């Protein structure tokens, strides 16, 4: 654990957290993990545990272990949760992706989103509602959710989410959402505002964050843009960076501090060995569990 916690820092300044990841392995490995996260980071996403391969490996038969020790965790410890995922095209059993009748893959969809959800209804402060719905262009993905339902899947997920449990904030998340003017960004903020106008209760806008190096600066811009989607919020939630220098990690940083609607920010691991990018050394921790030099130029910056 740094002596210095970044979260409380990053709410010093209005934001509502500076977190992290966990699950049952990364926070039972070693003794610095779970301190760590208990020390310097004000949330939790699962990382795995509340994915549907997870959840409902087979057709209305619930597995929650694991998700369960999470939830459990984060509560025991006063750190807010997000939730993740609820609908997404990747880690699906093989069971939902062969449906293709719309009503029954409609069936399907609201009892998984509403089984979970209402196990840990009032629990969560943020769901991933959806997950990377968008092509690289901007148009929607051709996912069996798409495919067979068609765009009121979309609706229908939403509208489902924010009637089990009012009290979570309700995303939509997307990767390369990097920079002003790519594509990707124009599509989510375009399809956004056209949902938001249709009375679909989207609350935020989650962008995942997964950088190269040098390529922190452009993150600011990317804010800026989404905010004009509409949604009353926005958040970096899997913040990586191959490198982890401090200009990236500062810059991001300070992406989300100077834009209203960013209500913080999710770093994507702990330390170094358990990202699933490690090649890269992309966070905030090494191999030894000790602060990088990124950690500490975030803290000097707030
Ligand atoms: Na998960
Ligand atoms: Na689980
Ligand atoms: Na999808
Ligand atoms: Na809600
Ligand atoms: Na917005
Ligand atoms: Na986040």
């Amino acid at each position: 654990q740094a002596s210095v916690s970044i979260d409380a820092k990053f709410k010093a300044h209005g934001k509502k957290y500076l977190g992290t990841i966990g699950d049952q392995y990364t926070l039972t490995k070693n003794t610095k993990n779970p301190a760590i996260i208990k020390a310097d980071f004000g949330q939790l996403t699962p990382e795995n545990s509340m994915k549907w391969d997870a959840t409902e490996p087979n057709r209305g038969q619930f597995t929650f272990s694991g998700s369960d020790y999470l939830v459990n965790f984060a509560q025991s410890n006063g750190k807010l949760i997000r939730g993740h995922t609820l609908v997404w095209h990747s880690q699906l059993p093989g069971w939902v992706s062969s449906i293709t009748d719309k009503n029954t893959l409609i069936s399907v969809l609201k009892n998984h989103i509403t089984t979970v959800m209402t196990r840990y209804k009032g629990k969560i402060y943020a769901w991933d509602v959806l997950n990377e719905i968008f092509n690289e262009d901007g148009s929607l993905r051709n996912s069996v959710f798409y495919n067979v339902i068609g765009e009121d899947y979309v609706r229908i997920a939403f509208e489902t989410a924010r009637s089990v449990d009012p009290n979570a904030k309700l995303y939509i998340n997307d990767y390369n959402l990097d920079s002003a003017g790519y594509s990707k960004v124009n599509g989510m903020v375009s399809h956004v505002k056209k949902w938001l106008a249709a009375g679909i209760p989207i609350d935020g806008i989650g962008s995942q964050t997964h950088l190269g190096a040098g390529a922190g600066s452009a993150v600011a811009g990317a804010l800026n843009a989404l905010a004009s989607a509409g949604t009353k919020e926005i958040a970096i939630t899997e913040l990586d960076i191959a490198g982890a220098s401090s200009t990236d990690y500062v810059n991001v940083v300070n992406a989300c501090l100077n834009q209203a609607k960013c209500v913080g920010i999710t770093v994507w691991g702990v330390a170094d060995p358990d990202s699933w990018r490690s090649s890269s050394s992309p966070l905030l921790f090494d191999g030894n569990y000790n602060p990088k030099a990124a950690y500490n130029a975030i803290a000097n910056a707030l």
